[PDB]
């Protein structure tokens, strides 16, 4: 699509905007056939807003948290999918971080989309239930019938269920990187992003 000729926040909010336009039906090829969804033209110009060294390494990091969400039923989050979607298309590369964060290249420096919550260049709210980038109306999305209640959010981070807030009786937050650490089954606090210590779960069954 032409959204390259008007440059970049073109591409971002025709992104998003393209996004849940199509929903209904990418829905669901991101459970029936993902790697096609990833495969798509209407997302080669957000790919080319991504630094072209770790593009695809995010995208490695995202597909593996999308088959997590696939693999949990129960969490199923429609903002937390249609934010990450784009980052999906490059195509992936084993990395071992847990990205908090991705960069899209916007003036000669770029923004940072969260992996957790929001962003100016991605905003949702949820009792009101409209998307928001760059201060632009991208559309509104509908949810879906099994959206996830449980607190539980399984796309966050890359063998782990974060499954609510700062649980005191767990111990005084962990960093991230203390996570390798933990064993299946095993719970924490991480100290997420923000100021924000959630409790988390290592998970007790493998990735794929």
């Amino acid at each position: 699509m032409m959204w390259e000729i008007n440059g970049p926040e073109s591409v971002l909010v025709n992104t998003y905007q393209w996004i849940i336009r199509n929903w209904e039906t990418v829905k669901i090829q991101w459970s029936q056939n993902p790697t096609m969804l990833y495969n798509k033209m209407e997302f080669e110009p957000f790919q080319s807003l991504v630094p072209k060294a770790i593009r695809g390494q995010y995208s490695g990091f995202v597909r593996t948290l999308f088959q997590q969400m696939r693999d949990v039923l129960g969490t199923f989050d429609t903002a937390q999918i249609i934010k990450l979607l784009p980052f999906a298309a490059a195509p992936p590369k084993q990395s071992r971080m847990q990205f908090s964060s991705f960069t899209v290249n916007v003036r000669g420096s770029g923004m940072r989309i969260l992996v957790r919550g929001n962003s100016p260049v991605f905003n949702y709210n949820k009792a009101t239930k409209r998307l928001t980038v760059l201060g632009k109306d991208a559309g509104t999305l509908t949810e879906d019938p099994d959206e996830g209640t449980a607190g539980v959010e399984s796309a966050v981070l890359r063998g782990f269920l974060i499954l609510g807030k700062e649980d005191k009786r767990y111990g005084p937050a962990l960093s991230i990187n203390e996570l390798s650490n933990l064993a299946k089954g095993e719970k924490a606090n991480v100290l997420i992003g923000q100021g924000d210590v959630v409790l988390v779960m290592k998970r007790k069954r493998d990735s794929s």
